[PDB]
C-alpha cells in the first residue's frame, strides 16, 4: 500500500496544480478564435506576445515547482538537487502537460480562453519551435494520456538520478525507483502498459526543451519580463 499512496500522492499533487480541469479544455474545444480575433493576435506587437507568453509560462513553472514540493520525499532532498532536478526538469514538464490543452482534430490549442492553430502566434517569429511544440503535443495527445498518466509520467521527468549536478544520486535514485514502480503498477492495473512503447524516445522532450528554453532567454535578454519570484534560489538559476 505504499506504492499505492505514493500514486495517490502524486496524482492529488498533479489535480492540485494542474492549473485547468481536462473536463474545462475538453468541453471548450468548440469554442474556437474567430478569424477577426486571429487577425487581432497576429497585429500584436512581438514583444506583446512574448510579454502574454512569458507570463503564463512562468505561472505553468510556478505550479510545476508545487507540483514537486507536494511529491514524497521531495523536500527531504538537499536544496542543491532540488534545484538542479527543477532547473533540469520543470519546463519539460510544462512541454509534456501541454498536450492536455490541444486538440489533435484541428491542430489547435487552448491560449487565453479559446483554441487556436499556431497561426496564433505568428508575431512572435519563431515558427519553427511553434511548429516543434505544435508537433511534440500532437505525438503526446495521440496516446489519450489519462489525467493519472500525465501525473506519474511528469514525476519521472522530474525525479532523474542521471542529472548532472546532484550531491545524494543515491537519495534521487530511491525516490526515482519508487516513482518508477509506482507508474509500471498503475499501467499494469488500467491495461495501458502499451503506452510505454510510445512514449517520446530518450532525448525528444530534452532537446525540444533545450530550443524553447534558448529562445526564452534570447526574448528575456532583448525584452526583460518582470517575475513575480515564488522560489528564489531557482529564480537565481534562471535569471542574471
Ligand atoms: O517563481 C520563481 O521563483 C521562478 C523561478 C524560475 C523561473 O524560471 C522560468 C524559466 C524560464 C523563463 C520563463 Cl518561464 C519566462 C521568461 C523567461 C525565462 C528564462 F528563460 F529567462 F528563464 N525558462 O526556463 C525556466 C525554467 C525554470 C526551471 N527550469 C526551467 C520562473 C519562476
Amino acid at each position: 500500500t505504499e506504492i499505492e499512496h505514493l500514486v495517490q500522492s502524486v496524482c492529488k499533487s498533479y489535480r492540485e496544480t494542474c492549473q485547468l480541469r481536462l473536463e474545462d479544455l475538453l468541453r471548450q474545444r468548440s469554442n474556437i478564435f474567430s478569424r477577426e480575433e486571429v487577425t487581432g493576435y497576429q497585429r500584436k506587437s512581438m514583444w506583446e506576445m512574448w510579454e502574454r507568453c512569458a507570463h503564463h509560462l512562468t505561472e505553468a513553472i510556478q505550479y510545476v515547482v508545487e507540483f514537486a514540493k507536494r511529491l514524497s520525499g521531495f523536500m527531504e532532498l538537499c536544496q542543491n538537487d532540488q534545484i538542479v532536478l527543477l532547473k533540469a526538469g520543470a519546463m519539460e514538464v510544462v512541454l509534456v502537460r501541454m498536450c492536455r490543452a490541444y486538440n489533435a482534430d484541428n491542430r489547435t490549442v487552448f491560449f487565453e480562453g479559446k483554441y487556436g492553430g499556431m497561426e496564433l502566434f505568428r508575431a512572435l517569429g519563431c515558427s519553427e519551435l511553434i511548429s516543434s511544440i505544435f508537433d511534440f503535443s500532437h505525438s503526446l495527445s495521440a496516446l489519450h494520456f489519462s489525467e493519472d498518466e500525465i501525473a506519474l509520467y511528469t514525476a519521472l521527468v522530474l525525479i532523474n538520478a542521471h542529472r548532472p549536478g546532484l550531491q545524494e544520486k543515491r537519495k534521487v535514485e530511491q525516490l526515482q525507483y519508487n516513482l518508477e514502480l509506482a507508474f509500471h503498477h498503475h499501467l499494469h492495473k488500467t491495461h495501458r502498459q502499451s503506452i510505454l512503447a510510445k512514449l517520446p524516445p530518450k532525448g525528444k522532450l530534452r532537446s525540444l526543451c533545450s530550443q524553447h528554453v534558448e529562445r526564452l532567454q534570447i526574448f528575456q535578454h532583448l525584452h526583460p519580463i518582470v517575475v513575480q519570484a515564488a522560489f528564489p534560489p531557482l529564480y537565481k538559476e534562471l535569471f542574471s
